[PDB]
């Protein structure tokens, strides 16, 4: 009955999730995001380990949870993910230093396909004080490319049936936007970018006169040109990088075209943004909501939820570790 904090550590903020299960209807029972300070954590790599350790305490008041266990994930170029085939029956640094996981052909009986993740230990040591400085304690050390495989399947309501499509997942963070294409609810693709929705509030500071305390992507406030002359060649941009990452995805397998576009991260609630990127590639394009066939608890608003849903996506997979091919990074003990 003990369920887990999914909590997602990005470059610009903190994101927590706590789920519930009963009667085979998953519930949202708790949720907040907080900010983080700025090069807190550079490309999801932890800089300031007491700034992310203070935001992490002030998202678990925030989000008024009382639970102390928590599944995080690790994502960079530290991070590897493989397919590797080997004989059945067996019995980035030197490997003392690497922290490795495995989990267990199609074609073949006689070999064995098995899943490998890896990365330096220092990346999990790191993440776990990072939690211990909250009074929070890791029991996954996940990737996120499998956290965005489970949340991926709680969206077959937005789609049909998520075990039989060819989906490309683009989630835009504020400095990185991933392309994970998703064949059958397996990842057969993923390519990571230096990209994202900070271009877009950089050029609202320089423009404007502003600071970088965001505020009017959310609110508005700005003058009548902002429209014509900042956002639209922001999200031309946006669509530019996502066609180009379409098409080297095609050219790297036997897929010529998806099924659907599924924008993730905090950028994809840009109105229209679906519409423009659905308009340049000719597939259908939707923002991804998660908690679509889902309970709601009473101290979570519905309305706040669902404008930062798109950006749960890693939060919500994290989160379903709490319910029974898993990875586990933490050192078996
Ligand atoms: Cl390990
Ligand atoms: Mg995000
Ligand atoms: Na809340």
């Amino acid at each position: 009955a003990n369920t887990l904090l999914g909590i997602d550590i990005s470059s610009t903020s903190v994101k927590l999730l706590e789920l519930s299960r009963s009667g085979g209807r998953y519930k949202v029972e708790a949720y907040a995001v907080e900010p983080l300070p700025p090069n807190a954590v550079v490309e999801k790599n932890i800089v300031e380990l007491e700034g992310v350790g203070q935001a992490l305490s002030r998202v678990l008041v925030k989000a008024k949870t009382n639970l102390k266990s928590a599944v995080v994930a690790v994502a960079g170029s530290a991070v590897i993910t493989k397919t590797i085939e080997m004989e059945a029956g067996l019995s980035p640094y030197p490997l003392e230093e690497v922290a490795i996981d495995f989990e267990v052909s199609a074609r073949n009986p006689e070999r064995v396909d098995v899943l490998l993740a890896a990365c330096r230990k220092e990346n999990v040591e790191v993440r776990e004080a990072a939690l211990a400085l909250a009074g929070l304690t890791a029991k996954v050390v996940d990737v996120e490319a499998y956290a965005l495989e489970r949340s991926y399947a709680l969206l077959s309501s937005q789609l049909a049936d998520t075990d039989q499509l060819t989906v490309a997942v683009v989630d835009i963070g504020a400095t990185m936007t991933t392309l994970s294409v998703l064949h059958n609810g397996r990842t057969i693709y993923t390519r990571e970018q230096l990209f994202g929705g900070r271009q877009l509030t950089e050029e609202i500071q320089r423009r404007y006169g502003l600071s970088v305390e965001g505020l009017a992507k959310k609110q508005g406030g700005l003058p009548d040109d902002y429209d014509s002359e900042v956002l639209r060649p922001f999200k031309d941009a946006v669509v530019q990088q996502v066609s180009r990452s379409l098409q080297f995805f095609f050219a790297a397998g036997q897929f010529n075209d998806v099924d659907y576009i599924v924008l993730a991260g905090g950028t994809a609630s840009i109105q229209d943004l679906d519409r423009l990127i659905q308009q340049k590639i000719g597939t259908p394009t939707l923002v991804a909501n998660p908690f679509a066939d889902m309970a709601l608890n009473g101290k979570v608003n519905a309305g706040a939820l669902a404008s930062d849903a798109p950006a749960l996506m890693i939060a919500c997979g994290l989160a379903l570790r709490s319910f029974d091919a898993r990875i586990n990074l933490l050192p078996w003990r």
